[PDB]
């Protein structure tokens, strides 16, 4: 790959059938990297391949749900076998919301975001491991989420799955550092996805959500493109300086107080 | 309760009987308060009552294992009805610690650290609050650390479970408010406690220590009582403007870059 290109860079992102995933999934391609994607849908998924193809790019995908330990395993073993042992780029991207109060939620809304959330990433990070390694070349980015730094209501639970996952991705930045594997972690602020057309539904989220667009110095949802190009940079070579790092593309509502 | 002090105020401790958390007892009833603690081992828990109370202190515990959800459960009904259902103030202390790079844990040692780390403290807070609130001045302390925040050898999960904590802290602050609760963290830097005299039992672990305490202003450990100070005051009617921070009772290490 050259200095700004992905040319030849393997890449597997999870959850690539839409929002953020799937820019990312469009964006990392159109730089020269072959990318392999999955999510619980596998029609959804065969009409993404349709369309990421008729734009000449590399990508494969398969149906995992990443909620599940066993599958998690199966993916790995898959993607591995799918690019020879070699994956340069690893994209945690998948994740939920549940939107309830703290201490409204279940323990089956707890252990469906946290093992989506952290413990999928968590598990695909070190199952991943030998494979970046091997690589000689390893990216590993995190999306993660204003949410895990700061106080957003009915995402106390959700905070804390990306709170933990910031910690992790600095700690891995130090660990892998001797097996040439970058680790970094990019937040969104509101990016205009699925997710977010489902949750202006509810009229209180809407209105919650036009709160934190209000509060950005953009004053506007940002593209899944521009989250993308942010975690595309990342992995090229030309970031070789930049580990530990969880950087925000959020239109500055990271940086507000007052305004 | 005076401005500065517990006089007649509730209070629920977990693991009590040694390090931090026994400093964080002595401290709350020296001021007044009529404390509750818990551990695994009664014996411990028996001598602990007799050193306090033989010094005038109002302690009550028993024995409760916080990785258990039915024994937290178990727990909140009898430091409930043993203050009458009005609970002023409860510090999440209890914590445990496993030293292997991420990489080389166990689902049994993810599934351990993270059920008494994070699960416990969320769900007793959840568990606890209808008495925090019917206290009419709740306070709710975390006790996280600076590895939820930084780098640190062999704590990456261990960092990750006090980064989820730091995030719940953050939001609690917020969605309790109304409910007149205030919640904050304390992290502690390197306070001499039993968990720390095990650690450094190990050559490489000691060294590493040493790293830690050379990299702090003052150049030494903390004392359980400096951190427990720390705790005291967040819960003093004094601090009625405080919530939603975590605060580093580090001797500096927190803000060192190259000292
Ligand atoms: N949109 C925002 O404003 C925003 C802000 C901050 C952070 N984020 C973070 O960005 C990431 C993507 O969010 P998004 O808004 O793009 O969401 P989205 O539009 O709902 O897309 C999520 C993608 O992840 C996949 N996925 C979810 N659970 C999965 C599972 N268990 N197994 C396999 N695939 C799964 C989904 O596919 P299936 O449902 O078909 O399986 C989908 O492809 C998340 O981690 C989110 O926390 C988004
Ligand atoms: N010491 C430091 O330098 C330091 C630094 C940063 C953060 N911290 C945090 O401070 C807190 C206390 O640390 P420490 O150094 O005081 O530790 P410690 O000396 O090992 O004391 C921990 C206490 O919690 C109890 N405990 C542990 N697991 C328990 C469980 N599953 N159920 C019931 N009780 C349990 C222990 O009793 P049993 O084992 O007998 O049950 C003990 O009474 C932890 O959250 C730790 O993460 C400590
Ligand atoms: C309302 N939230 C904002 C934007 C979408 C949803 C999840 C995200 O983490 C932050
Ligand atoms: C070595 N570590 C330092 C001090 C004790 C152990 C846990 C803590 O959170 C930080």
């Amino acid at each position: 790959a050259g200095r700004w290109n992905l040319e030849g860079c393997t890449a597997l992102v999870t959850g690539g059938s839409r929002g953020i995933g799937y820019g990312i999934v469009e964006e990392l391609a159109s730089l020269g990297a072959s990318v392999y994607t999955c999510s619980r849908n596998q029609k959804e998924l065969n009409d993404c391949l349709t369309q990421w193809r008729s734009k000449g790019f590399k990508v494969e995908a398969s149906v995992c749900d990443l909620s599940s330990r066993s599958e998690r395993q199966e993916l790995m073993n898959t993607v591995a076998n799918h690019f020879h042992g070699k994956l340069n780029i690893l994209v945690n991207n998948a994740g939920i919301v549940i939107y309830k109060e703290a201490k409204d939620y279940t323990v089956e809304d707890y252990s469906l975001i946290m093992s989506i959330n952290f413990e999928a990433a968590y598990h695909l990070s070190v199952l991943a491991h030998p494979f970046l390694k091997a690589s000689e070349r390893g990216n590993v980015v995190f999306i993660s989420s204003v949410s895990g730094a700061l106080a957003v209501p009915y995402e106390a639970v959700y905070g804390a799955t990306k709170g933990a996952m910031d910690q992790l991705t600095r700690c891995l930045a130090f660990e892998w550092a001797k097996d040439n594997i970058r680790v970094n972690g990019v937040g969104p602020g509101v990016i205009a996805t699925s997710l977010v057309e489902m949750t202006i539904q509810d009229p209180e989220q809407k209105e919650n959500l036009n709160k934190l667009i209000d509060r950005c110095a953009l004053r506007r949802m940002g593209e899944p493109k521009e989250l993308a190009a942010m975690v595309a940079f990342l992995c090229f070579p030309a970031a070789s300086y930049v580990t530990g790092q969880i950087i925000y593309v959020d239109g500055g509502l990271m940086a507000n107080c007052g305004f």
